[PDB]
């Protein structure tokens, strides 16, 4: 599994995608499994807002939030992946 943000910096939409990794060639499929998944919002050890989706690929409405560092969190299925995202 693989977690990607764009673009980088943050503005106030972030796409993020959910890839899966194809065992067998090693490219990354938008999987039509369409898992449920929560994707947190954190900053400053806080979780500020989460959005609970099906869709691999989702827009992350960012409106409201300062710029900032930022983490951006997805569990699925006990799987969790966190990356460092930077609002401008
Ligand atoms: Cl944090």
């Amino acid at each position: 599994g693989s977690l990607t943000l764009s673009p980088n910096p943050a503005t106030d939409v972030v796409t993020l995608q959910l890839t899966e990794t194809d065992e067998v060639s090693g490219l990354s499929v938008l999987s039509t499994e369409r898992s449920a998944y929560e994707i947190q919002i954190w900053s400053g050890m806080r979780m500020l807002r989460s959005f609970r989706t099906n869709e691999p690929t989702f827009q992350i409405p960012m409106a409201g939030l300062p710029a900032g560092l930022y983490f951006v969190r997805v569990v699925k299925n006990g799987q969790t992946y966190t990356q460092k995202l930077i609002k401008k």
